[PDB]
């Protein structure tokens, strides 16, 4: 009768460092959205939306209100972000397009960020911590450039302060188990920012708040 997802699936990973020099989690709930979890196989091109979803389903944790790809590919047709036969293409989002309708479903609010090429997160690790500290959701990371779209939750630093962020990657294809299965496979995991964030590269950014 109802959508079974995982929920806070980051509990239970090791701190990435020995000794962190300081660590912010998100506050509140979510769950992992990911390829075919409702049904529709979205491979190869859906994995924003997933993340939005996983977006859209914070502070709660909540499915309930969270709308479907198709929903959300015919929201941006509605509002005129993209022509007629969007609803039903095989094209893919980024965090332009989940801002867009972050608003038009009342979701959490969507405040963009653009990171050119860089050391690190380009100056915006204490804006990391900040957000996460003052009640801040999960940030998406656009996929454009490296075709995969992820979605942070939280960031820490070792004594030199070498960057670390929780990232949680909507790839997965299949029926994951518990929150486990996830964390053994690293689909959920803290890495390294000069890893997940090449210096060659430009990301979007979308944080959440509430």
């Amino acid at each position: 009768s109802t959508l079974e997802l995982l929920k806070d699936v980051h509990l239970g990973l090791p701190v990435p460092c020995h000794d962190p020099a300081r660590l912010a989690l998100l506050s509140g709930h979510y769950l992992y959205y990911h390829y075919g979890c409702d049904g529709l196989d979205d491979r190869g091109w859906g994995c924003g939306y997933r993340t939005l979803q996983t977006l859209c389903s914070w502070p709660g944790g909540q499915s309930s209100g969270v709308p479907g790809l198709p929903a959300l590919q015919g929201a941006l047709e509605a509002m005129g972000d993209k022509p007629p036969g969007f609803r039903g293409s095989r094209n893919w989002i980024g965090c332009v397009e989940a801002s867009l309708c972050l608003e038009h479903f009342g979701g959490p609010q969507g405040r963009l960020c653009h990171l050119p090429r860089g050391v690190g997160l380009r100056g915006e690790e204490e804006r990391l911590y900040s957000h996460f500290t003052t009640g801040g959701g999960p940030v998406m990371v656009g996929g454009d450039a490296d075709a995969q779209s992820k979605a942070l939750l939280g960031i820490c630093e070792g004594p030199g302060s070498e960057v670390y962020v929780l990232i949680l990657d909507p790839h997965y294809w299949g029926t994951p188990k518990n929150r486990c299965e996830l964390q053994a496979a690293g689909w959920v995991g803290w890495q390294k920012v000069k890893s997940v964030f090449d210096s060659n590269s430009f990301y979007n950014l979308c944080f959440t708040r509430l």
